[PDB]
């Protein structure tokens, strides 16, 4: 089996990306943050704390033929960005882009934090990361992922995030026609429970290529790209007038700057990502300060290829025996 569905910025810059989930019977259309960061299907429902839904789209799982509830199972999930919501857990059918699993954990949201609120374009997350990370207890639950590998044509999935575009997830086949050259693969580490790999290195704008290891994480979830302090440095000094805002919270950037091309290696080969694409636009509205996209790592305590790197490659997830990434230009 497959499954193809289409990925769709929530705004004009990109800040995040929602993808149309159907959930139920009959189904129930929620638009999830496909999250390879994280490992937990949750969604707004009918359970939601009322004053904490504002505009999302709800499950309601008493409507779903399908729909049990998990007997004493709760989840209660903090991500890294501060946000965080809990709730209890229903089983039932899930289904992305024609590819469908039955008995699938869904996490009902009970309590969400002001940052989901706020988002009325994201009805919920859906983890791709490891399912060791998952946060149901006592039972832990399997990802939707690791739920449909045994079915899928083959065991993998592949990012391929728009620049203001829509781009698109695939399960269980790799579309040649949906990227250029060659997809370069490279080692993973599932220790922590991330697509954790080793970057080969960097370059800035039109600049020498700067061969180091730069271990981090393949994550749709996160925004930006978060990368080592010196790296980061690298990078803004090239753009006139950057600077690191404490008041602000990263970089920002004169908004009258052209942004240079970053650029990141995979083994031998190289992703670059557009200097349009580090343009987060003005830091409140109005300003002619604006907000850069690639941010230090420092104080996280991992690096992240989040969308801002993610969107300029076509990514493989390849969920065989032993995982790995895989990675092409576009
Ligand atoms: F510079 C940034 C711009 C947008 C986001 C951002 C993250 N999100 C996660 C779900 N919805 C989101 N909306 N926005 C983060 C940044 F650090
Ligand atoms: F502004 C931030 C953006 C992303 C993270 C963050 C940490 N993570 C650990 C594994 N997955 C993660 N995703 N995100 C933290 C931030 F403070």
């Amino acid at each position: 089996s497959t499954g193809s569905a289409t990925t769709t910025p929530i705004d004009s810059l990109d800040d995040a990306y929602i993808t149309p989930v159907q959930i139920g019977t009959p189904a129930q259309t929620l638009n999830l943050d496909f999250d390879t960061g994280s490992s937990d299907l949750w969604v707004f429902s009918s359970e939601t704390t009322a004053s904490e839904v504002d505009g999302q789209t709800i499950y309601t799982p008493s409507k779903s033929t399908t729909a049990k509830l998990l007997s004493g199972a709760t989840w209660s999930i903090s991500y890294g960005d501060g946000s965080s919501s809990s709730g209890d857990v229903y089983t039932d059918t899930v289904s992305v882009g024609g590819l469908t699993v039955t008995g699938q954990a869904v996490e009902s949201a009970k309590k969400v934090s002001s940052s989901f609120t706020e988002d009325s374009t994201i009805d919920g997350l859906l983890g791709l990361a490891f399912s060791t990370l998952n946060t149901v207890s006592p039972t832990q639950q399997k990802t939707f992922f690791d739920n449909a590998k045994a079915s899928l044509d083959s065991p993998v999935f592949t990012a391929d995030l728009g620049y203001h575009a829509p781009g698109t997830y695939n399960f269980g086949f790799i579309d040649t026609t949906a990227y250029t050259g060659s997809i370069t693969y490279t080692a993973v580490s599932t220790k922590q429970g991330f697509w954790e790999w080793t970057s080969t290195g960097y370059a800035v704008g039109s600049g020498t290529f700067k061969s180091t290891s730069i271990d981090g994480i393949a994550d749709t979830g996160t925004t930006l790209l978060y990368l080592p302090a010196t790296v980061v440095s690298a990078y803004w000094a090239q753009v006139s007038g950057a600077k690191s805002s404490s008041s602000v919270g990263g970089y920002v950037f004169p908004c009258s700057a052209t942004l240079p091309s970053f650029t990141f290696g995979v083994g031998s080969a190289r992703i670059v990502i557009p200097g349009d694409y580090i343009d987060f636009g003005p830091i409140s509205t109005g300003s002619s300060s604006c907000f850069g996209g690639i941010q230090s790592s420092a104080g996280i305590g991992i690096n992240i290829f989040g969308d801002v790197a993610l969107k300029a490659a076509f990514v493989v997830f390849n969920g065989a025996t032993t995982p790995t990434l895989g990675f092409a230009s576009k």
